[PDB]
């Protein structure tokens, strides 16, 4: 009914950290996760429960911070850009599905503002 949970662990992928991946987990994710607006974004959108039966028709690639958090904890990302893309996909999804001015879009905008500020201080590759 809902799409399967996105993959958060990669078998046979070696454990490798980078400065940027460390920053994305220990600074960026940590700051966004504790924000008062984080909660709609802490797990996949359950469009069946939330009565959004057109959501998956519009959103071909769902993404959320719970998935990102698990991916970072599991060292699923090969590089920081994959993780940054997941954050960007999450925000884009919100902006192309919901009416501007709806609470959820205002919440996404506040989280993205903080995200982009932290990304301005991303360590150089
Ligand atoms: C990440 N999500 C959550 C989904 C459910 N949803 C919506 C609002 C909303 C507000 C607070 C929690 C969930 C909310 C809102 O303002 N207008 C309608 C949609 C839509 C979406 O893209």
């Amino acid at each position: 009914s809902n799409p399967p949970p996105p993959e958060t662990s990669n078998p046979n992928k070696p454990k490798r950290q980078t400065n940027q991946l460390q920053y994305l987990l220990r600074v960026v994710l940590k700051t966004l996760w504790k924000h008062q607006f984080a909660w709609p974004f802490q797990q996949p959108v359950d469009a069946v429960k939330l009565n959004l039966p057109d959501y998956y028709k519009i959103i071909k690639t769902p993404m959320d911070m719970g998935t990102i958090k698990k991916r970072l904890e599991n060292n699923y990302y090969w590089n920081a850009q994959e993780c940054i893309q997941d954050f960007n996909t999450m925000f884009t999804n919100c902006y192309i599905y919901n009416k501007p001015g709806d609470d959820i879009v205002l919440m996404a905008e506040a989280l993205e503002k903080l995200f982009l500020q932290k990304i301005n201080e991303l360590p150089t590759e």
